[PDB]
């Protein structure tokens, strides 16, 4: 029955305006991707991954808009809105499903270049939906399990298991980062060693652009939330600075993902 942004208050205020502006424009971009790929556009097998990534970003950015408006309602007009603490569990489920969708997209590009005749012919057509519902289900499972052992789900919880599942989510996140780097490196090795007709500069820049956007925008909230708070053992004086700048980086990730994975790839027809 508390907000995670009222620990300091006056020092936190300008990242909340960044969180609100970036989160509304990312909600607009994810809403356009969700509307277009849900109804208007025709979906291939990669568009299932782009759609489920925009759904994860939509859930994460609307929950960041809610936790922004709770701080803004407490700061300006002074109303302590007690939005329930199981919203944090669905926010982390959205965050983990978004980062797993980024590693899935990178693995799918690596598989399309390394085994191209299998990917054109023998790949099953429902593999995207299967892999999406398993990664969403496992991210949801880790999220409800962590929020139930850390007390976000109906206020029962023991620490000694809460840190051992926060370490599990941190290990899963660095595993997703190493899967994205291994797939984006094997794809770049095959493209810069063994191509004949490809645009190599745009492909190289797009691949390491997704890698750096992952590493310096998606990942820092998960490292500062599931791992750094147990190992740094300081609760106030760094945490009021390193938490909302991490939320600004995560909202920048969830705002940049609809552009990079849908709009840049498809809407180059416009200009
Ligand atoms: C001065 N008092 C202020 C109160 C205060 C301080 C810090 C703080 O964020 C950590 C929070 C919010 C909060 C955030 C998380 C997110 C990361 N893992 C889920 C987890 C928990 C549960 C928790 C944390 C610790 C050590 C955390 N060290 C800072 C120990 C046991 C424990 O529950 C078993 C939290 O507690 C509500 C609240
Ligand atoms: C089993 C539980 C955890 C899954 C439910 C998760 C919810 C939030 C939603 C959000 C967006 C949804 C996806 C949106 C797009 C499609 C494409 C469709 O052709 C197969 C289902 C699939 C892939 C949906 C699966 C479920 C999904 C990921």
């Amino acid at each position: 029955d508390q907000a995670l942004l009222l620990l300091c208050g006056k020092e936190t205020l300008i990242p909340v305006f960044l969180i609100l502006f970036i989160a509304l424009v990312g909600l607009v971009g994810n809403g356009f991707v969700l509307w277009l790929l849900g109804f208007r556009m025709r979906r291939n097998a990669f568009s299932v991954y782009v759609l489920s990534l925009a759904g994860a970003d939509f859930l994460f950015l609307c929950f960041q808009i809610i936790n922004c408006l709770v701080y803004l309602s407490n700061f300006f007009c002074s109303i302590s809105i007690n939005f329930p603490s199981f919203f944090t569990t669905v926010m982390t489920c959205a965050y983990l499903a978004g980062l797993s969708m980024l590693s899935t997209v990178s693995t799918e590009r690596c598989l399309s270049v390394l085994w191209p005749i299998w990917y054109r012919c023998r790949r099953p057509r429902h593999l995207s939906a299967v892999v999406c519902v398993l990664l969403w289900a496992l991210s949801l499972l880790l999220s409800i399990l962590e929020g139930k052992f850390c007390g976000f789900l109906f206020s029962d919880g023991d620490s000694g298991w809460c840190q051992t599942f926060d370490f599990i989510t941190a290990a899963w996140l660095i595993f997703l980062f190493m899967v994205l780097c291994g797939s984006s490196l094997a794809l770049l090795v095959r493209i810069l060693c063994g191509s004949r007709g490809l645009p190599l500069t745009r492909l190289y820049l797009t691949i390491l652009l997704t890698v750096l956007v992952f590493l310096l925008c998606g990942l820092p909230f998960g490292i500062q939330w599931f791992l750094i708070l147990w190992i740094w053992k300081d609760s106030d004086v760094l945490f009021c600075h390193i938490h909302p700048v991490s939320v600004v980086l995560s909202s920048l990730n969830s705002s940049a993902n609809p552009i990079i994975y849908f709009f840049v790839g498809s809407f180059r027809k416009q200009w």
